[PDB]
């Protein structure tokens, strides 16, 4: 499969796949600076068109949280297929849990595709006519 | 494919698929209030009965955090199959960042449905053989 | 299929598929104490070796924040299939939120895995000729 990318420009460093890395590593578009406690888009320069029904989802790397101090408010990014205008450009959003600074072409995300989810129809139902599992721990922790 | 839904009452809004939204927003089953630093179960109003061998996912909106100034505390939630009780009504567990309320109807978060992973045999071993990867930024930032 | 577990040492409790859970649980392999606003890599005391082209995906338990007052920094941890050294072992990156106490073979979080993404030939294009769909709440709230 292809996936066809465009760069917001010249000066972005181009992304790539690597032998151990499952996921494609995405990088900050710019210098970014956050405070603690604040928030932040950190735009990652690229618009892509994925294959087609492809959705993508994008993660933070493990160390980004050691290296820039910031989580992903969203948790995982949903790209949704239809994301693929030529502005377009995909983003991060963070929230710093300390004073932080992000440098352009550090690789702060990873992504990765996949089908999507198939066409379903949602049936109303009065009762469902299962029993209860429960959640929230009801399996406990020990 | 067909979900089984079940409404907690005839005032919620029913969920709906979009044409440009690869998953589908769930909806706020009460109004909720959240102060700063605190921790609150949102109901989101439905039960669900999913295909067979299928589980789901929801993770929030990647607007959620402007428009809610919340965060999903167990970033994405795995919905199990089994998850299909009378009572099983889904939640989404929001911590607040800052005071916010949230209105009933108000779309705070999305899902779909995906296979569950293969039955599996955990083969214990006294050595794996390989060559370690190392982690956690093992490959760097630039 | 089957997964290869070596497990840190012989005092680790054995993780299981349970009948209601869809991923499987893994547990903290040492006490770990966190204070509010502490990060700390909790040990889960496995390495394992996945089958040929898949990867494993580590969330939290709904209950985890209840139970043990923390998040996962990096939200979804992605393992990488390369990630099956014999010193390659399994971590959940914590961050407390409130003063915590974690116990060892508490079940803190869950995994499945998923085949990896396949291969993927990424197309430079100088435009990408779609309609922009725009995003961050596009759709809004209601
Ligand atoms: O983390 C995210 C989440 C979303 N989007 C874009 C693409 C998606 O279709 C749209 C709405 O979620 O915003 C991103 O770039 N990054
Ligand atoms: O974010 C979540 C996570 C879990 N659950 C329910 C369904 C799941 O099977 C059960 C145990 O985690 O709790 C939710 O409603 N929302
Ligand atoms: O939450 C996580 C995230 C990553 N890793 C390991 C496996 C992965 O391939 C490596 C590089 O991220 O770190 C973990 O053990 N736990
Ligand atoms: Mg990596
Ligand atoms: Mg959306
Ligand atoms: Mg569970």
């Amino acid at each position: 499969m292809q996936i066809k990318i465009k760069y917001l420009d010249e000066t972005q460093t181009r992304i790539s796949k690597i032998e151990q890395g499952d996921w494609i590593d995405l990088r900050a578009a710019e210098d970014v600076t956050i405070k603690k406690d604040e928030f932040k888009l950190v735009p990652l320069g690229v618009a892509m068109e994925l294959p087609e029904g492809y959705e993508a989802h994008v993660v933070p790397r493990s160390s980004t949280y050691k290296n820039f101090g910031v989580i992903q408010t969203n948790s995982m990014g949903v790209i949704d297929e239809s994301y693929k205008g030529d502005n377009d450009f995909w983003f991060f959003p963070a929230y710093a849990l300390r004073d932080t600074e992000i440098k352009k072409g550090d690789r702060i995300c990873q992504f990765r595709i996949m089908k999507k989810m198939p066409a379903v129809e949602l049936v109303e139902v009065e009762h469902l006519g299962n029993e209860d599992r429960g959640g929230l721990g009801s399996t406990g922790t020990k």
